[PDB]
C-alpha cells in the first residue's frame, strides 16, 4: 500500500489528506508540532518533518510561499523524494520566479511537480467537484511526473499534463484569474449601452414631456432596452470583423505578414471571440424583447385604439402591398441573420471547436460570419426605409438612433468589398505565403 | 504484427475479433469446441483454450463472470499474460467485488486490465459508436496498462485512463445505468405537476361549470400547462439553492465545517446540477407558451370581442399609463431573468464547465443565479400586482394557483437575506477556514 | 536546453521555428542556402542539411512530399533521430501510401512520427489558435512518440495521441476535408427546399393570379418559407429513423444480424446525425418564423380588416370551442415536439455524447426520438383537420403542399407499429444476438 506524506496539516492538508484516506493510501502527515493535534483524519499518524519525510518517496507540501524557509534545514532528507508544489499567490506577478521555480532552487535533489492548486479544499471534502475536476501536471523529471498523475487518477479526478516545469508560471496564474478576456467586451458593451439609453431617453422620454406634455415615461422598460441590445449586438458585431480588416489593410502597406502587429490590434485580435458571444448575448435578449412584442399593455391597447377609431370613422386601409413587402422583409432578414449568429455560438463551444479542423472552422466563422454581418444589416436597413430618413424624423438636430449603429457596420462592409476585389485580393494571397 | 488472443467466440468476441481484423491484428480465438466454428472472420484460426493462449500476450476473455471456472485448469499456461476483462453484470450490487477483482484472484500471476466494458458490440459492427467512444481502461501494472491503452486507439477509440484497479467497481456500475442522478428532479418535478394540475383544474375548468355553466374545458391545452410550467420551473429553481441555505445555517449552529452533512441534505447537495437542468427545461416550455399566446383561437377572439363590443358602444379606454408601467415590467423582468437562466444552463456543459476556473464558475452558478432566483420571483410579484390578492380572486377557499408557488421562493430570499448582513457574513467567511 | 532541427526554412518552417524560440528551444535550421538567409528568428541559426542534423535527435521536415529525394543521400546521418513528418497533400487519395510510410521506407534507420499537420502557420504565428489546438501524433516508437509529445505540450497545444503509423493514412485526410458527412443532408435539403419553393410559388402566388387577379407575390419572403422549412424539417426527421426501420425488415428476411448492409443503407446509416441536425436547423427556422406572425403588417392588417368588418355588420362569432381545442392542440404539439428535438441536439454535443453510456444514448436518441416524430406528425395532422382535405383546397389537381410531406413520416411510424407488436419483435430480441 502506497504511502504519501503531508506537509502541514491545515486546510487544504485535512482536505487533501482525507480524501486519500477514502482512496487506499497511507497518509503521514507532518507538522511542527505533532504533539499537540486536535482535528486529523483517523488512519493517519502525525509526526515531524524530517521524521515523516522517512517513509514516503511523495511530499506535498501544504504550505505557503512565505514559509518555504525550513525546507533548506533539512535538504539531505529530501533527496530523491517527489515534492509536489501546491501553492498559490494572492495576486498575479507577485514575484518574479514562480513557486515551483524557487522551490527547486531552494531543494536542488528533488524533483519539483506542480499540482493540486486549481482545486479548491472544499470540492474534495464535499464531493461537489464540477469545474476543480481537472489538475494541471507539469515538471521536468519525467518519471515523477507520470507518479503523481496515478494519484490524481485514483482520487478521481483527471491530469491534464502540463509539460516541463516552465508551464508553472501560468498554471498559478489560472485560479486567480476571473474572465480576463471577457474585460473588454464587459466595458465597451456597459459605456455603449449607458450612452444610448441616454440618447434614447432623450428622444422619447424628454422630447414628449417638453413639446406635447405627455408621460411617456413607461419605454424605459421594454421599448428603450429593445432599441440599445439591438444597436450594441450589431455594433459589438462590427468590432469582430473590423480587426480583420484592419489587419488586411496593415499588410499591404508593409508588403508582408512576418512583422509584428502594433499591440492595440494584437490585444483586440484575441478578443473577438469574447467581443463575439458578448454580441450574442445582446442579439439573444433583442429576439426576446421583440417576439414578446404583442403581449405588452402598450401594443394592445394601441392596436385596440387604431381598430376602434377605424370602426366608428368609416375609412379604411386598402392593404398597401409595398409596405408589406417590407415588413416582412426586414423580419425574415432578422431570422436570417439571428440563424447563423447561433451558428457561430454552437460553434464557439470548446468541444464543437475541438470537432472541427481549421478550414471548417474558417469556413463557419469567416465565410458565415459576414453572411451574419450583412443579413443583421440589411435587416436594420430595410428596417430604416420605412423611416425614410426624413426631415421629420430627428428630434432637436439628432437622428433616429439606429442610424448611429450603422456607422460602424457599413463601414466594415464597405471596406471588405474592396478586399474582395480581385486587384487586391490577388496581393492577399501572394502576402500569405511571403513576399517583399 | 501483433496477436491479440479472445477466449470466447460469442456475440462481444466476434464484434471485437472482426473490429481487429481491419486495423491489423491476427487474432487467435479460443474456444470449448474448435472444431465446429461455423459463424467466424476470415484471418482468424480458432484454437483450444490452452492452445491459443501460448501465441500471444495480451488475452481478451469475453465470456460472463459465472463461467470464469475453467482459467484455474490452466493458471501455468497465463502467467505474465495481459489478461483483458470486459464483463458487466446484470444489476448493480450483484457480486461483492468487482469482476476484475475476482479474476485476480483466480489467476494471480497475470496482470488483469478492466477495459471495454462500456463500449457496446453493435457500435463495433455497425460503426456507429458516437456514445461508446470512450474505453475507461484501468489496471495496477502500468507497462501492461499502456499495452491494452495502445489497442484501444489503434480501434478509432479513445482510452480514458481511470487509475489503479480499485476503480473497476465503478466502471462495471457505468453501463447499467439510465439517468440515476436524475430520478430525483423528475420524480419531484412529476408529483409537482401532477398536483399542480389538478390544482388548476379545479379552478378553471371546475368552477366555471359548477357556477356560470359554461364549457371551458379546452384550458388544459395550453392555458392550464402555461401555470404548471413555470411554477414548477420557479419550484424547482427555489429547490436549487435551498440547500446552500440550509448548510449555511446548519453550519453556525455547529461552528465548524469539518461535520458531515445529514445524508439527506448531502443526496440534495449532489442534485442541484440536476434540478437546475429540469427547472430550465419547465421554464422553456414557460417560455414558448407564453410567446404563442397571439396566435391562439381563443386569444384572438377574445381581443376580437372586446374590440367589437367597445366599437359598437361608444365608451372608450383612455389608456391607463399605470397599467402600461407594470404589464412591461413583469415582461421585461421575465426575459432578463431567463436569458440568465440560460446562461447558467450554457456553463452547464461538460466542456464550458472545464473551460472555467472554480472561481469564474462560482460567479456564474452562485451570484448570478441568486440574480437569476430574484428576477424570476419579481416576475411573479409584479404579475401579481395586477391581481391585488383581492378576495374576489379566490374561488372556493383557495388561491389564485401561483401564490402558493412564491412560499418557496420568498422563504430562501428572506433568508439568504439575512445571511447577507455583516453581523452573521463575517462568521461565515471565519468558518469557511476552521473556527470553533 | 533541449536542441531541435527543422529541415526547410519556409512558412511552416519560420512559424513553427520563431514558436520554439519562445519557449526555450534552441532551433537549428537547415537548409539548401545556409548562406543567405534573409528571413530567420534570431536566435536560431542555418546550417547545411547533413551538418544541422548531427546536433539534435528530433527533426522536423518542414518540405513538401516531391522534395523527400535528397534524403536518401543523408541516410547515414539519421541513423536513429526522430524525423517528424508534417506534411499534408493538395488532395484526397493523391498517393498510395502514406507521406509517414513513403518517409519510413525513405529512412529505414529512422523512427518516423506523424505531427503537426493539422494546425497551420498562421494559427502559430497570431496566437488565434482555436480549432488547430489538437495535434494528432502518431508512430510505432513508443519512446520516440512520447518525445514528440512532450514538444507538442511545450508549445500550449495538445497531443492526442493516434496509435501506430497505420493511422497516417486518415492524419493527413483530416485537414482536406470541408464537412464530408454533410454533404448528402445538404444536398438532399437543398433539392427539397428548392421543388417545395416552386410547388408553393405555384399554389400561392400563380393561382391567385391567374384566377382572382392579384398581386400576393410577398408571400415569398415569410409566407413560404413558412411552409417549406416545416415540411423540409419533418421529411429529414422521417428520414433519419427510415434506416434503422428498413434494415430492421431487412434483418429479418435474412435471419442473422452478421451480414453486410448493401453499401447504400450503411452510408445512410452514418448520415443521421448529419440529417438529424439539418433538420434541426429547419425546425428552428419554423419556430422563429411562427412566433414573428403577429408582428408582420399581412397579419395585422388582415387581423384589422376581419375586426373592422365584424363591427361596421352586426353579425357575430360565437365563440365555437370546437375550433378553440384545435388550435390549441396542434400548437401545444408543435411546442413538445420542439421541445425533444432541442433535447436530441443538445446530446448530440460530442461533450454531452461522452457523458453519456450507450444506454442513457439510445434512451434518448431513439426512445424519445419516435416521440419527437409522432408529436411532429401530430402537430401538422391535427394542423390539417383544420383543413378537413375537402376537394376545395387543391388549387389546379395538386393538393395542399403538407399533405405531400406527410408520405414519409406515417410511412414510417406504421412500419415502426408493426416492428413494436411482439409477434415480430421477439424474433428482434432472438436476432440481436444470433440466429439462424
Ligand atoms: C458569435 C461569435 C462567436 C465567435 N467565436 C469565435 C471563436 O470561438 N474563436 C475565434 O477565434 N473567433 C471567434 N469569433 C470571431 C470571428 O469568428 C473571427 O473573426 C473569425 O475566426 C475570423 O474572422 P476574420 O474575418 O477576422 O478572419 P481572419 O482570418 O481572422 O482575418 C483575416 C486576416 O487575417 C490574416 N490571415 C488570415 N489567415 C491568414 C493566413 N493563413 N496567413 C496569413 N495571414 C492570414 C490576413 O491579414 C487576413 O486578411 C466569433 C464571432 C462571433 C460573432
Ligand atoms: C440552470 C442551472 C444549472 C446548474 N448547473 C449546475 C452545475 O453544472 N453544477 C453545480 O454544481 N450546480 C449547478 N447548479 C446549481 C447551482 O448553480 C449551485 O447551487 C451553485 O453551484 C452554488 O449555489 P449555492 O448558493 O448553493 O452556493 P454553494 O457554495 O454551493 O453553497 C453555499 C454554502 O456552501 C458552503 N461553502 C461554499 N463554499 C465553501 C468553501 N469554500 N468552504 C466552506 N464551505 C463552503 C457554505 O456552507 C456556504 O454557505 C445549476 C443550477 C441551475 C439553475
Ligand atoms: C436532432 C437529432 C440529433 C441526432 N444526433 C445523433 C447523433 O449524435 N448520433 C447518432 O448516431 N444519431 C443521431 N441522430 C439519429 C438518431 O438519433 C439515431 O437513429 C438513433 O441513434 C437511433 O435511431 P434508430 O431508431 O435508428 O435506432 P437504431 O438502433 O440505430 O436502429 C434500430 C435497428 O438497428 C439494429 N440494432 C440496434 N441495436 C442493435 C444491437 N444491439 N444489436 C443488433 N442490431 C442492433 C437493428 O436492426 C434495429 O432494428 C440524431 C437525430 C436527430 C433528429
Ligand atoms: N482551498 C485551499 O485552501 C487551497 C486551494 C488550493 C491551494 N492551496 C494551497 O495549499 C496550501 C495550504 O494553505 P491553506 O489555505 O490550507 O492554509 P493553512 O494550511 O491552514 O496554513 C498554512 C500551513 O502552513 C503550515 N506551517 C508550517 N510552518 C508554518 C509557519 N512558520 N507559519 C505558518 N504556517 C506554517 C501550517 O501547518 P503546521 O504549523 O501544523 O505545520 C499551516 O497549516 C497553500 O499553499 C495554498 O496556496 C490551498
Ligand atoms: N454488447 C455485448 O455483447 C457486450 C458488451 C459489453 C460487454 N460484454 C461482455 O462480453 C462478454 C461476452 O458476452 P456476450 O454478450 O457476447 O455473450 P456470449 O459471448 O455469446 O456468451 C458467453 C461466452 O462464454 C463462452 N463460454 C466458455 N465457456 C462457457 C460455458 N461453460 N458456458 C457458456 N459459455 C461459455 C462461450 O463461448 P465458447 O463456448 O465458444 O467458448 C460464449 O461465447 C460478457 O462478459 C459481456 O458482459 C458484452
Ligand atoms: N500553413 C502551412 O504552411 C502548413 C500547414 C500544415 C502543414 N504544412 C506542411 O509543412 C511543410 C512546409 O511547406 P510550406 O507550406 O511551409 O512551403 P515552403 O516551406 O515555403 O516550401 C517547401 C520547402 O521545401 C524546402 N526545400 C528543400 N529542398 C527544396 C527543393 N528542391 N525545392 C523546393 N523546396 C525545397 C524549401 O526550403 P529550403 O530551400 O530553404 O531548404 C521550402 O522551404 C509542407 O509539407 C506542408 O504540407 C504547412
Ligand atoms: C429573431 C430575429 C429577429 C427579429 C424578429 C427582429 C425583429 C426586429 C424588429 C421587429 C425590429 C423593430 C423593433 C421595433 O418594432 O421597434 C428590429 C429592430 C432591429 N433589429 Fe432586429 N430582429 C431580429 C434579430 C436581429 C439581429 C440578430 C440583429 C443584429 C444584431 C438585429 C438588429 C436590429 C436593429 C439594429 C434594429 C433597430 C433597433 C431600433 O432602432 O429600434 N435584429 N428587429
Ligand atoms: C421569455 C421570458 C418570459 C416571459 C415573456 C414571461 C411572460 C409571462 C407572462 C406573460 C405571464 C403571464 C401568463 C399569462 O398571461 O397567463 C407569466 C407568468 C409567469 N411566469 Fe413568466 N415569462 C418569462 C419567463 C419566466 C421565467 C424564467 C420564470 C421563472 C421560472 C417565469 C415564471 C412565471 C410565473 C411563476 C408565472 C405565473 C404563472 C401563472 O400563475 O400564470 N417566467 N410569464
Ligand atoms: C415552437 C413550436 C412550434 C409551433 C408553435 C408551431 C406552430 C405551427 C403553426 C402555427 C403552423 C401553421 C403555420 C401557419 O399558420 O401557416 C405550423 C405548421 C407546421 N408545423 Fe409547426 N410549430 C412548431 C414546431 C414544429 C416542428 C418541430 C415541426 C416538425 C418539424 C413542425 C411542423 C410543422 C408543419 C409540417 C407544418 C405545416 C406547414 C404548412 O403547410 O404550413 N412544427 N406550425
Ligand atoms: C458573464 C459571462 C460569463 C460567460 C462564461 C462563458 O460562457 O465562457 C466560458 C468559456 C470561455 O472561456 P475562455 O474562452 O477561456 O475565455 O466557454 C466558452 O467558450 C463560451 C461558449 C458559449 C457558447 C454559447
Ligand atoms: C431526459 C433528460 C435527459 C437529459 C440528458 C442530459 O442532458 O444530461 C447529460 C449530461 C449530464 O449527465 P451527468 O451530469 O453525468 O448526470 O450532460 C449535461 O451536463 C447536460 C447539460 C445540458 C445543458 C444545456
Ligand atoms: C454549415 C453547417 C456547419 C455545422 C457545423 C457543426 O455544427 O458540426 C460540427 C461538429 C460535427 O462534426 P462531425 O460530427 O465530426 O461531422 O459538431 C457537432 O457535433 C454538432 C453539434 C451541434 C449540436 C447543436
Ligand atoms: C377587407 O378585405 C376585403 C378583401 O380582402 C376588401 O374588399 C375590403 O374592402 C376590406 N375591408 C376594409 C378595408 O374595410
Ligand atoms: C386614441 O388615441 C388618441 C391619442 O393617442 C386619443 O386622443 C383617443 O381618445 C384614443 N381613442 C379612443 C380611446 O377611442
Ligand atoms: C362577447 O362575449 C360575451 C361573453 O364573453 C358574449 O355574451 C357576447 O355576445 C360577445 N360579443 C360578441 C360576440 O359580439
Amino acid at each position: 500500500q502506497e504511502t504519501v506524506c503531508i506537509f502541514g496539516t491545515g486546510d487544504f492538508g485535512r482536505s487533501l489528506g482525507l480524501k486519500m484516506l477514502q482512496c487506499g493510501y497511507s497518509v503521514v502527515f507532518g507538522s511542527r508540532n505533532p504533539q499537540k493535534t486536535t482535528l486529523l483524519p483517523s488512519g493517519a499518524e502525525v509526526l515531524s518533518y524530517s521524521e515523516a519525510a522517512k517513509k514516503s518517496g511523495i511530499i506535498i507540501i501544504a504550505i505557503h510561499r512565505e514559509h518555504y524557509d525550513f525546507l533548506t534545514e533539512l535538504t539531505e532528507v529530501l533527496n530523491g523524494k517527489i515534492l509536489v508544489d501546491i501553492s498559490n499567490n494572492l495576486k498575479i506577478n507577485q514575484y518574479p520566479e514562480s513557486n515551483a521555480e524557487y522551490l527547486a532552487h531552494l531543494v536542488p535533489g528533488a524533483h519539483v511537480v506542480k499540482a493540486f492548486n486549481t482545486i479548491s479544499a472544499w470540492a474534495l471534502q464535499s464531493g461537489a467537484l464540477d469545474a476543480s475536476r481537472q489538475v494541471f501536471v507539469c515538471g521536468n523529471d519525467s518519471k515523477a511526473k507520470q507518479r503523481v498523475m496515478d494519484i490524481v487518477r485514483n482520487l478521481g479526478l483527471t491530469p491534464m499534463d502540463q509539460g516541463s516545469l516552465m508551464a508553472a508560471k501560468e498554471i498559478e496564474k489560472y485560479p486567480l484569474q476571473l474572465f480576463p478576456m471577457w474585460r473588454f467586451p464587459f466595458y465597451l458593451s456597459a459605456v455603449l449601452c449607458v450612452f444610448l439609453f441616454f440618447y434614447c431617453v432623450i428622444r422619447d422620454v424628454i422630447y414628449p414631456y417638453v413639446y406635447e406634455k405627455k408621460d411617456n415615461t413607461f419605454r424605459m422598460a421594454i421599448s428603450i432596452p429593445n432599441r440599445i441590445f439591438p444597436i450594441t449586438a450589431l455594433t459589438l458585431l462590427a468590432l469582430v470583423y473590423l480587426p480583420g480588416v484592419i489587419a488586411a489593410i496593415l499588410q499591404l502597406y508593409r508588403g508582408t505578414k512576418y512583422r509584428r502587429f502594433p499591440d492595440w490590434l494584437d490585444h483586440w485580435m484575441l478578443c473577438r471571440k469574447q467581443l463575439g458571444l458578448v454580441a450574442l448575448g445582446f442579439a439573444f435578449l433583442h429576439v426576446l424583447y421583440t417576439l414578446v412584442i404583442p403581449i405588452r399593455y402598450y401594443v394592445r391597447w394601441r392596436l385596440g385604439n387604431l381598430t376602434v377609431t377605424q370602426a366608428i370613422l368609416k375609412k379604411e386601409n386598402p392593404f398597401s402591398t409595398s409596405s408589406a413587402w417590407l415588413s416582412d422583409s426586414y423580419v425574415a432578414l432578422g431570422i436570417l441573420g439571428f440563424f447563423l449568429f447561433v451558428l457561430l455560438g454552437i460553434t464557439s463551444l470548446p468541444s464543437v471547436s475541438n470537432a472541427v479542423n481549421w478550414r471548417e472552422f474558417r469556413f463557419v466563422q469567416s465565410k458565415l460570419g459576414y453572411l451574419t454581418l450583412i443579413l443583421c444589416t440589411a435587416h436594420t436597413l430595410v428596417y430604416g426605409g420605412k423611416r425614410f430618413l426624413s426631415p421629420s424624423n430627428l428630434r432637436w438636430y439628432l437622428p433616429a438612433a439606429y442610424v448611429l449603429g450603422l456607422i460602424i457596420p457599413c463601414t466594415v462592409l464597405v471596406i471588405k468589398f474592396v478586399l474582395i476585389m480581385p486587384c487586391v485580393d490577388n496581393t492577399l494571397t501572394r502576402i500569405r505565403q511571403g513576399w517583399e
